[PDB]
């Protein structure tokens, strides 16, 4: 139904696939490098054009938000989405971002806007 798209199987720019915090799904997660512009870009397929709720499963073991810009097929989707603390790195949490998609194959990209980089990201589901 909802379909999982694992971060570690996506296109990663300035990040690393890791597995040293428990509770991820798939074979690991992406640890964004601690730079602005680090990103993950998923290739997804949906049956019809329209709105989709993209459920981002992430962790942030710090008190500082790590915001992401989301874009869809190269156009901004959601700007400045905060990813706040989860207390600990294994405390994976979800946040929903609504992204407009075309029927069929689309790319969804989440890029870090601050020098902190992104939260750790397990997957998106939609
Ligand atoms: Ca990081
Ligand atoms: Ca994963």
């Amino acid at each position: 139904d909802p379909v999982d798209y694992q971060a570690e199987d996506a296109t990663i720019v300035q990040g690393a696939v890791e597995s040293n915090h428990a509770g991820y799904t798939g074979t690991g997660f992406v640890n964004y490098d601690n730079v602005a512009g680090s990103s993950v870009e998923w290739t997804v397929t949906v049956p019809s054009a329209g709105t989709y709720d993209v459920v981002v499963r992430y962790a942030n073991g710090t008190t500082t938000s790590r915001p992401l810009d989301f874009s869809v097929n190269g156009s901004i989707s959601a700007s400045g989405v905060a990813f706040g603390s989860t207390g600990t790195w294994p405390a994976w949490t979800t946040k929903t971002v609504r992204v407009t998609l075309a029927a069929g194959v689309n790319k969804i990209k989440a890029v870090a806007t601050t020098a902190n980089g992104g939260p750790n990201v397990d997957k998106i589901t939609l």
